[PDB]
RNA sequence: AGGACCGAACCGACUAAUGUUGAAAAAUUAGCGGAUGACUUGUGGCUGGGGGUGAAAGGCCAAUCAAACCGGGAGAUAGCU
RNA sequence: GCUCGCCGGAAGACCAAGGGUUCCUGUCCAACGUUAAUCGGGGCAGGGUGAGUCGACCCCUAAGGCGAGGCCGAAAGGCGUAGUCGAUGGGAAACAGGUUAAUAUUCCUGUACUUGGUGUUACUGCGAAGGGGGGACGGAGAAGGCUAUGUUGGCCGGGCGACGGUUGUCCCGGUUUAAGCGUGUAGGCUGGUUUUCCAGGCAAAUCCGGAAAAUCAAGGCUGAGGCGUGAUGACGAGGCACUACGGUGCUGAAGCAACAAAUGCCCUGCUUCCAGGAAAAGCCUCUAAGCAUCAGGUAACAUCAAAUCGUACCCCAAACCGACACAGGUGGUCAGGUAGAGAAUACCAAGGCGCUUGAGAGAACUCGGGUGAAGGAACUAGGCAAAAUGGUGCCGUAACUUCGGGAGAAGGCACGCUGAUAUGUAGGUGAGGUCCCUCGCGGAUGGAGCUGAAAUCAGUCGAAGAUACCAGCUGGCUGCAACUGUUUAUUAAAAACACAGCACUGUGCAAACACGAAAGUGGACGUAUACGGUGUGACGCCUGCCCGGUGCCGGAAGGUUAAUU
RNA sequence: AAUUCCUUGUCGGGUAAGUUCCGACCUGCACGAAUGGCGUAAUGAUGGCCAGGCUGUCUCCACCCGAGACUCAGUGAAAUUGAACUCGCUGUGAGAUGCAGUGUACCCGCGGCAAGACGGAAAGACCCCGUGAACCUUUACUAUAGCUUGACACUGAACAU
RNA sequence: CUUUAAUGUUUGAUGUUCUAACGUUGACCCGUAAUCCGGGUUGCGGACAGUGUCUGGUGGGUAGUUUGACUGGGGCGGUCU
């Protein structure tokens, strides 16, 4: 639930939490956990290719099952767990062989719902279907935008798609960015939303609480000297088109330099 | 419960005096700040010079930084001493 | 040798790193020592470092490094797979006492433990470069139960006091003892046992997981400490023979109990929280191909082996880093006594020091401090500095406020000692004894003994009772920034930088973007409630007019226009 | 006003006396709404200001305890230094120990002060010069990485218009 | 030779389709106890994309440079035959 702290002390006036009872409180299934060494945003090189990354808390990493290509098995609800990988909170299912698996949590799943994955699977939250059998004007989630490797879009806290046509070996989608994407008509889709819409309401409060998640601080650019365009002066002067380091634009140029597919893009977005 | 309160270690370094061929190529003395945290610290490792890193001061990169050090071009050039 | 003074959560003791003989002894004093020097971390010579259990090596791996092939790249070379290296982490075993001028858990004494090899005997399904389990893990907080250790008492030994008193409720000292083995408690976790069955664990599996039944509820795992054993021993204050008064043999009393009590152990526990908490091996199991009167496996007994290197000395320092025997810096461990909340502080113990120039004098001036008539910031750029405040308990406590704060607001009263209440209370601990029993490290009852505040009344001393050290000045108006934090190592700690929060914008995944001639990597094992960039900078009321200019995003009728032809 | 040149703006508060400070007026030289505006409890080794207490901050210094300074013994530096038999005054040459004139002055030390020796220290950082630099900015010049446009090549087959 | 249409060859433009180059940081098999790489099957894209050469535009993102003299100091102004 969304509960906001009280102001005992400076720190906790605006932080407000994300608590669900359901998530387990305790330890999470061990053989599906990985080691997840942090990186701070360098490369093989050493070099930091992406800033504000660096530090944060430890985490171990949950092997989640995007693909959902045991068919023909139905798996009940163990327990749902929390993730600190992702956004959206994972649930461990028990498949009628003994196999064990982290799915990401829809938006109405609990401990002991039954789901399955395949052509011959219901039309209920949880189940993984290809948008062939999936009907049109639904809402689903972790799509996949190509057969075999699994579920790339609307992977999130509280993300949707909704399937809009089906014109051939082709389906049209609208994507939570608003963009209007069309892909084959195998891709494997999971129905319903992930549950933890109330994740973007959730607020820090305070700035240790962002070095937790790993983010370093960020430094703007205007009082910075030789090492950024906009550099310094006596002052605030800033009197340039706002630009990247290394000179763009950053304040609507367009970099969608691909061009490779240029045939799934409908309404792009806006 | 807490980037909560007082306050040692520990980490810092706001004020004053001394010292300024100093005890010390930045410290001492008396006070001062934080002190469960964006904390602190050991060991090892990565990032290499128009580059690195930088909660950004043109700051740090072995007492050296508006472009490190060493060697080489090199007996640079100097209408100036 | 006798006094004095200093440190004593260190200026003591044990180590790592580092240094590399500075360690012990003898001898020497030119230079080195900021003086002298018979002395020395000096010079010369000699001596000294003993390990199956400590550590390294070794097995395992993290970050990350190298990297057969391979991919990429003018050459150089770069990235990287299989693999192989790499601790600061995981992994088998030793304690006490004694001993040397210098070493010892390494030697001696006594008592133990561990992993292996081999052999004998008996019983036998053994088997991996695979599977599974386990190893294996956060932060904060709450107590409870123990010990280290300490205090008092008792006991044993000695003592009867340089000056009044001291055979007594007196004084001093001692009152220690291990690993291991046996017991398996406080307490923690878990529901167990048997059988049948299955799309799972690459294939297999009796193992793990899962499913359906029967059958019982006590079963097991973990576990500080305690007791006993180890130990008729060792140690032991002191003696007795020698005693070059350096010390060597022998002998050697008591060696208990209660209370208090950790930051350590139970505890890798329990509870709770969001920021969601390493890996691999050893170890326990499972089977595969294969081997079966074999080989291998299990248990006992016997025997053999456990190599190699390090081990001296310093280690908050005169031995390391600072050119110095330099007020500096340097990580971990042990953590006594009185008062105290305390690892502060004051005084002491253990133990270690008095800091490698002294003597005398008692002017100016300087440094560091102490006191001060009356006035009390009139000083000064400025209350710089100094002075002052300073504690616990109770009462009391404003505007303002985001209702949390402000706040320890301000302010005011009381604090010692003795006695009684109560020959030491409430409380804490808990004996013998008694009763029960699943008869045990059990439960109940029992309250001796020990320990022990706080308060009230009364009385009493002093100028002064939070008497030392220690230990907030307070209040008001107001600018800036929300706040905690970060920064110009070595003249600037701020109104600057961060900040949570807001907005614009880009980004549909082989994402944008970035480091890279490229491969590729990061982004991210993430997927628009995500990532990047820019500006603003909590919260609250708000964020107005202008697209002519530049830029950005779009569009077309035409014109202009590159290579090319 | 962290912004106001005129300027110590005018009035008022507070002080015996207030260029600062506080509160209003607006005549905003030259505030302004996310390079954000106006407020904001709390916080701050933050800036400024007013009181109480407090005191040697001062009026105005005085004494005392210690460490140096002073003397003795021992060991034993340094910056600096053209050479010195190294006075004042006035004038002169452009601020005289050294010239002129004149005055004064026995020789040599110790302890103290720091006016001068344009004292020591650092080939002035300010100013200017140089057809010296180095970094930084930009609608300065010329190039360039990158991005981007198309032609040709890697690159072919048909069909229809 | 002035002339004009269905055809034939001829080449060019636009559009649709296909697959055989090429791509695949999709799936599966092997090398192979290997998320590298390659090969193989297959699917999706598909002569687009991407790369090489040429070329236009943009290009302080980055380099190499310029930015006068006289002057009652220099600058501003003025001046330069």
């Amino acid at each position: 639930a969304v509960v906001k702290c009280k102001p005992t002390s400076p720190g906790r006036r605006h932080v407000v939490k994300v608590v669900n009872p359901e998530l387990h409180k305790g330890k999470p299934f061990a053989p599906l956990l990985e080691k997840n060494s942090k990186s701070g945003g360098r490369n093989n090189n050493g070099r930091i290719t992406t800033r504000h990354i660096g530090g944060g808390h430890k985490q171990a990493y949950r092997i989640v099952d995007f693909k959902r290509n045991k068919d023909g098995i139905p798996a009940v609800v163990e327990r749902l767990e929390y993730d600190p990988n992702r956004s959206a909170n994972i649930a461990l299912v028990l498949y009628k062989d003994g196999e064990r698996r982290y799915i990401l949590a829809p938006k109405g799943l609990k401990a002991g719902d039954q789901i399955q994955s395949g052509v011959d699977a219901a039309i209920k939250p949880g189940n993984t279907l290809p948008m062939r059998n999936i009907p049109v004007g639904s809402t689903v989630h972790n799509v996949e935008m190509k057969p075999g490797k699994g579920g790339q879009l609307a992977r999130s806290a509280g993300t949707y798609v909704q399937i809009v046509a089906r014109d051939g070996a082709y389906v049209t989608l609208r994507l939570r960015s608003g963009e209007m994407r069309k892909v084959e008509a195998d891709c494997r889709a999971t129905l319903g939303e992930v549950g933890n819409a109330e994740h973007m309401l959730r607020v820090l409060g305070k700035a240790g609480a962002a070095r937790w998640r790993g983010v370093r601080p960020t430094v703007r650019g205007t009082a910075m000297n030789v090492d950024h365009p906009h550099g310094g002066g006596e002052g605030r002067n800033f009197g340039k088109h706002p630009v990247t380091p290394w000179g763009v634009q950053t304040k609507g140029k367009k970099t969608r330099s691909n061009k490779r597919t240029d045939k799934f893009i409908v309404r792009r977005r806006s």
